[PDB]
């Protein structure tokens, strides 16, 4: 009988990252309906998103935007972090203090999935969680 108000969880995280991001002229912007909700362990999910943003911040190019889009489509709530810059493909095949291994099991324990891709222009992290 619980739920996470996702937009506001993402906002709080973004605000914790603001000093680190502004120092390189970066900016995280959230695109999401504010009505959007999901089930799960709130403090565990916040750590998932924190770890991912930590990765986006580390591989994001100076003076660029980190987009965090979240939406409900069918049975899936998806949260997608996209940044300009690339993860070296050897660090990328290893990705599962930037290790997303715990993030992954948290999401997996939630019945969800994490996708990471990277070309050489931008990097995408995608979290999918079951919808209520």
């Amino acid at each position: 009988k619980t739920h996470i108000d996702l937009y506001y969880m993402l906002v709080q995280m973004t605000d914790e990252f603001y000093p680190q991001l502004s120092a390189h002229g970066k900016q995280a912007v959230i695109h999401a309906p504010e009505d959007l909700t999901v089930s799960g362990d709130p403090d565990k999910l916040a750590r998932v998103f924190n770890n991912i943003l930590k990765n986006a911040a580390a591989y994001s190019e100076d003076n660029s935007i980190i987009d965090i889009t979240a939406g409900l489509s069918g049975d899936v709530v998806s949260i997608e972090f996209k940044n300009t810059g690339s993860i070296p493909k050897d660090k990328l095949a290893a990705i599962f203090g930037l290790g997303l291994a715990i993030a992954k099991e948290i999401i997996v324990q939630h019945g969800g999935q994490i996708y990471a891709e990277s070309n050489d222009n931008y990097t995408t992290f995608r979290v999918e969680l079951p919808a209520m």
